[PDB]
């Protein structure tokens, strides 16, 4: 059973495991570990990215306003913003970086045009997303210490929420379009979920990973003759200095999505 190879994924991974399948041809779902709190990463970045496309629904010049890029802006991770310091990016462009590079400078200025990760925080709210909390930036949202709340979401509600902003009620249909071109868009995710589902389906998605050797990935799935399925698979490690495990994540897809 589907339930009985997720906890032998787990058990032989030497870490935890946290699955949310929704399949919306009838919103049937696949849970392992649904309800229980797992370090965010950069999959964090979309509730950012998709708080300033709420914004932009009430202020059309938004996505083009240019901000500046400073060398002192620069983190740990910043493959797109590099490329810009001295000059200018537009929010729309610092959303791109952020989700489809995982850019941590972007993110960064997301999260200072918003107010702060608690302006983050009460955006999912605003999405009825009760169990999101964004609480530091760029790095150190991503320490993934075992236990620590910060920076967390369960799987369940981080599908839940994926599956609103991409498929339903919470963007206006110009901006979920926008978010959605940009999760296609992904370079970052080749060797997790997508890895684990048929070379023809659509995909887009969103990484994260850190210290616990913490891989993550949330999609959302286009099969060629049915209905979308939106999937969040976390996974955590108990030491520091784990390895991560995007093919765990893959794994994991395959099992959920086998029985098609
Ligand atoms: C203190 O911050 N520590 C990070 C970190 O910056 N995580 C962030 C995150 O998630 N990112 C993703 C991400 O989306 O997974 C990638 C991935 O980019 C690519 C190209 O694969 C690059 S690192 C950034 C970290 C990462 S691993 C580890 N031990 N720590």
């Amino acid at each position: 059973s589907v339930q009985q190879q997720l906890e032998a994924l787990e058990k032989s991974s030497g870490g935890r495991l946290g699955v949310a399948l929704i399949n919306t041809a009838d919103n049937s779902q696949i849970l392992y570990r649904a309800d229980e709190r797992f370090a965010m990463c950069a999959t964090s970045k979309v509730m950012a990215a998709a708080a300033v496309l709420k914004q932009s629904e009430s202020d059309k010049h938004l996505l083009n306003q240019r901000v500046e890029i400073k060398k002192s802006d620069l983190v740990n991770y910043n493959p797109i913003a590099e490329k810009h310091v001295n000059g200018t990016m537009t929010l729309a462009e610092l959303g791109a970086a952020a989700l489809q590079y995982s850019d941590n400078t972007a993110m960064n200025k997301l999260i200072a045009h918003l107010g702060g990760p608690d302006k983050v925080t009460a955006f999912a709210r605003s999405l009825g997303d009760e169990t999101f909390r964004l609480d530091r930036t760029e790095p150190t949202l991503n320490t993934a210490i075992p236990g620590d709340p910060r920076d967390t979401t369960t799987p369940l509600a981080m599908a839940q929420t994926l599956k609103n902003l991409t498929l339903g009620k919470a963007l206006a249909e110009t901006q979920r379009a926008q978010l959605v071109t940009w999760l296609k868009g992904n370079t970052t995710g080749s060797a997790s979920i997508r890895a684990g589902l048929p070379k023809s389906w659509v995909v887009g998605d969103k990484t994260g990973s850190g210290d616990y050797g913490t891989t993550n990935d949330i999609a959302v799935i286009w099969p060629e003759n049915h209905a979308p399925l939106v999937l969040v698979t976390y996974f955590t490690q108990p030491e520091q200095k784990a390895e991560n495990r995007n093919d765990i994540l893959a794994a994991a897809a395959k099992i959920v999505t086998h029985g098609f």
